[PDB]
């Protein structure tokens, strides 16, 4: 099965998922000088006040913080988007070392980690139908650098001991994802894909320019998670990132000058 090891990592995924070599794959390098300001983009609207988190799950590739997406409770709209996109989960990608871990890069710079807040277009009814559409998902990507602690991340960090291994979940109610956002909502946007198999080309990416800072202790706790299940040989969950893919026939647009 696919993963992030030498024998099953990103360079192998195309054998089971040929779209891995497709025309709109993610992540990409964001070349800041080539991205063009688009004055027709609108401000992002991130409306998370009524978010209902439910559970946190180690799925063997990352951990997902899952939300109730059966009503418009936590939604993303505006920016490049037409319509309303409902938050279903967030997760991170991170490195074994502070100098790598992000999926997107900025002028080839790798951040220590990257947060993905995943939303689906309500016009398609359910996430499973949305991923079959070219405008099915909107993913808000936020870079993490190591410095000061992010207070709003600590509740996530502290539950990780209870979901160490693949297949473990824990109750995770009343978590406010607003505590993971930077000050500015300036962003880059482009059409792309899921960054894990099945790699479907269904995502409008919105990548924030401003990173958030997390502490060394916080990222060290991410690195104590395991890819394996309980009772199996320990393989630390680190370096769960796909590298940048060819931009091909795409333009990255900036919301800011
Ligand atoms: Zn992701």
């Amino acid at each position: 099965h696919w993963g992030y090891g030498k024998h099953n990592g990103p360079e192998h995924w195309h054998k089971d998922f040929p779209i891995a070599k497709g025309e709109r794959q993610s992540p990409v390098d964001i070349d800041t000088h080539t991205a063009k300001y688009d004055p027709s983009l609108k401000p992002l609207s991130v409306s998370y006040d009524q978010a209902t988190s439910l559970r946190i799950l180690n799925n063997g590739h990352a951990f997902n913080v899952e939300f109730d997406d059966s009503q418009d409770k936590a939604v993303l709209k505006g920016g490049p988007l037409d319509g309303t996109y409902r938050l279903i989960q967030f997760h991170f990608h991170w490195g074994s070392l502070d100098g790598q871990g992000s999926e997107h890069t900025v002028d080839k710079k790798k951040y220590a980690a990257e947060l993905h807040l995943v939303h689906w277009n309500t016009k398609y009814g359910d996430f499973g139908k949305a991923v079959q559409q070219p405008d099915g998902l909107a993913v808000l990507g936020i870079f993490l650098k190591v410095g000061s602690a992010k207070p709003g991340l600590q509740k996530v960090v502290d539950v990780l001991d209870s979901i160490k291994t693949k297949g473990k979940s824990a109750d995770f109610t009343n978590f406010d994802p607003r505590g993971l956002l930077p000050e500015s909502l300036d962003y880059w946007t482009y059409p792309g894909s899921l960054t894990t198999p099945p790699l479907l080309e269904c995502v409008t990416w919105i990548v924030l320019k401003e990173p958030i800072s997390v502490s060394s202790e916080q990222v060290l706790k991410f690195r104590k998670l395991n890819f394996n299940g309980e009772g199996e040989p320990e393989e630390l969950m680190v370096d769960n990132w796909r590298p940048a893919q060819p931009l091909k026939n795409r333009q990255i647009k900036a919301s800011f000058k």
